[PDB]
């Protein structure tokens, strides 16, 4: 698709074998979900966000089907007020900005 | 341009006549800068992100040109780690997310 950005850009993201809603963030390094089930181990990680840090845990080589596509990357678990889709899953699907 | 997301997305940009860098961020209901110093008054506004709050500078009508596109807008001046150009901007400029 083609996203204008007058709204939020959200989109649909099947997590964990669940439907699930996410902010599509350019500003994002990193794909950030409050509330899910992954699968395997996870390692303790901080983010920087505009207003100080994040605890989070890091799980890594976890599947995401977005865009219509599976995506295997890394997935940080913590509380954050919105689901982010950040620019490591971007990439995976060929994600750009045109202007 | 048609920018892909392997590297975070700077652009230059003009604005209040300084030539600054700022994220292009889908995830930004508006742009802020802390690298600027904008005339007069200003109106405080809080704003909220992964990491908590900030008090930042809301300065009205002010130039921006990003790739060569003049538009007048709302900036916000505080404490970011880093520059971003929000939805607000990038709506003026007709940029599009698309995958
Ligand atoms: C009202 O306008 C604004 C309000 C908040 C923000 S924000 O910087 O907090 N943020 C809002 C996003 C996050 C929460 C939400 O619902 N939308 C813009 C983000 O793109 C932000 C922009 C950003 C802020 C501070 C540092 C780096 C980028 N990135 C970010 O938080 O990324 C996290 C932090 C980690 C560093 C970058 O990637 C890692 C994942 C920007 C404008």
């Amino acid at each position: 698709p083609q996203i204008t950005l007058w709204k939020r850009p959200f989109v649909t993201v099947k997590v964990g074998g669940q439907l699930k809603e996410a902010l599509l963030d350019t500003g994002a390094d990193n794909t950030i979900f409050e509330d899910i089930n992954l699968p395997g181990r996870w390692k303790p990680k901080m983010v920087g966000g505009i207003g100080g840090f994040l605890k989070v845990r890091e799980y890594d080589q976890v599947p995401i089907e977005i865009a219509g596509h599976k995506v295997i990357g890394t997935v940080l678990v913590g509380p954050t007020p919105v689901n982010v889709i950040g620019r490591d899953t971007m990439t995976q699907i060929g994600a750009t900005l045109n202007f």
